[PDB]
């Protein structure tokens, strides 16, 4: 019968839940256009700092059989660039736009948010604030960051979270997030931090920054991502959860949604395949839903069965 | 090509670096005997509490294409049983023995160590104290725990660590462990905590306890294990590191050792294959060493090349 990947949230309509992960194929004008032109339901711009940033020395990304490792070091074109893309260039007629922000201090985030507010009101761009020790592993730094943005930014927004690995941490993070009604979505997860890939043939690490230590993505991270999606799905019932981590197929995405995901972001798989991946993912997810006789995402979002 | 997998540490000689991971295939008398009869260089008994524990309701372990998920809940025969095995049954002639301890409180570890001391002294059993919201993720508690144990246990021991994901955490944990000369080895890592596996066919989780959340092992964890091994190798130059996580082949073990491992523990792969796996692994590591023109482990232990 009839089937739909449509999602409705944050006062927008999305043709499907798929979008890129912040930082993957969303740095340059061409990349942003290409994401807008793709079959994805949305897109998010590369996490930005106030000024242009070169990022870390190369090699700083390596694809792997089971995913990827990277230490990009936030290379990006600067806030003015992404702001201008949001203000003047993005076709909102095609799909909604998220802007990812990753200031190097609280003060940097405060300053960009003050400027973002106008473009968010007028054009409807949606902030994804990157919190992902790094800010979200320090609950005090995390509270302080959110308080500061909330104070100065007169709009809803969402937060991109590093993975946690303990229920006490799920509770502590959710408790903080729930004190901020402007945080209306939570993106789980960023990379699994600081893995170390060694190439047995060269007896060496495979990226240059940080003695070879870098964030893991891809097949490595799927169960951690599902854990985090579901953990915050349960503990933040007043908020949406966006999934990110280990999506290569419609079936993978199906798992994200079962766990509680509203949108589903694609990192490593998109890096390897390019924006055409979104045509395949939509098809595949529709195929999974057809075989299981689901017609909408609402039917099974967050309905994973426990034993 | 005269090669040796010999390891020498804590006044002991080990034929090869391989042993079981604590908790895999060593809960019962039969299992400990089979581990002693196997080709492994050593073995460690199931993490013990003061009294026997039934553990969590089943299913509580699931093997996966990329590894395993479990929430066993420390099922074990109790401290008296493993103490008795160490004191009266274990053939130290065949290989050295480690005893893993996991009291649920500092007081419980203290009282077990008081009684373990005499057996360590007399028979040579070596303690691996399991610090893996839980205690390893709380740095003040960790110091307190090690102070308490160090006060009553006049022998070298090692600690079993959960993975960390941030350089600031590597630094903080290492600084504590470096306060304690009795901590002569560090085992990296326990499982990646609280993953969530969801079976797309059944639309459900795969283990019963804790709504399907459980510790991940196997291929999922290898780069995290290598990071922690190398992280602690670097920051604790006075100690040895035992690797644990994602070892299926002699090549995996080669990577553990390059990262800095002295002993190499085998969990998931051993659960799936049984103790004969140790003949395969010794054979495969020698093959990898012959191809790379190494004769001994310390020729390349810790010698991973950075860029
Ligand atoms: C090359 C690269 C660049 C990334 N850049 C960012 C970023 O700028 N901001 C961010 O929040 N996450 C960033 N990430 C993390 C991804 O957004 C995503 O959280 C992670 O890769 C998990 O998704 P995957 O398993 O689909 O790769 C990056 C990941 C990669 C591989
Ligand atoms: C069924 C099972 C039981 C375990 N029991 C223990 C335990 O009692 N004590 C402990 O420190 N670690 C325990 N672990 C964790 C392993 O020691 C090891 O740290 C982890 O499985 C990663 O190694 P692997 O990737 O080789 O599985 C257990 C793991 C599994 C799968």
């Amino acid at each position: 019968g009839s089937m739909s990947l449509q999602v409705n949230l944050l006062n927008n309509t999305f043709a499907n839940p798929f979008m890129n992960a912040a930082g993957v194929m969303c740095t340059t004008t061409e990349e942003l256009v290409a994401m807008t032109e793709s079959a994805s339901g949305s897109l998010v711009s590369k996490s930005c700092t106030p000024a242009l940033r070169e990022g870390n020395p190369t090699p700083r990304y390596q694809a792997l059989p089971l995913g990827s490792i990277n230490s990009m070091g936030l290379p990006n074109n600067g806030f003015d660039f992404y702001l201008a893309y949001a203000a003047e260039q993005h076709d909102y007629g095609k799909k909604p736009l998220f802007l990812s922000m990753s200031g190097l201090s609280m003060r940097e985030n405060v300053e960009m948010c003050k400027r973002l507010a106008a473009v968010a009101t007028e054009k409807g761009v949606i902030l994804e604030l990157n919190l992902s020790p790094q800010v979200a592993y320090d609950f005090d730094a995390m509270r302080q960051c959110l308080t500061a943005v909330s104070e100065v930014y007169p709009h809803s927004f969402g937060v991109k979270m590093p993975p946690y690995f303990a229920f006490a941490h799920f509770d502590a993070a959710a408790e903080i997030l729930n004190e901020f009604p402007k945080v209306q979505f939570i993106t789980c997860i960023n990379s699994i931090g600081n893995g170390l890939v060694i190439d047995a043939e060269t007896e060496s690490v495979v990226i240059k920054p940080k003695q070879g230590f870098g964030g893991l993505g891809g097949r490595y991270v799927l169960p951690t991502a599902l854990a985090n999606i579901n953990a915050f799905y349960r503990r933040c019932p007043g908020k949406l959860i966006f999934g990110c981590g280990g999506v290569y197929t419609g079936e993978d995405a199906f798992l994200h949604v079962l766990a509680g995901a509203s949108m589903v972001q694609v990192g490593t798989a998109l890096q390897e395949e390019g924006p055409s991946i979104f045509e395949r993912l939509t098809s595949e997810l529709l195929g999974v839903m057809a075989k299981k006789r689901y017609q909408t995402l609402d039917e099974f979002r967050g309905k994973v069965r426990t034993l």
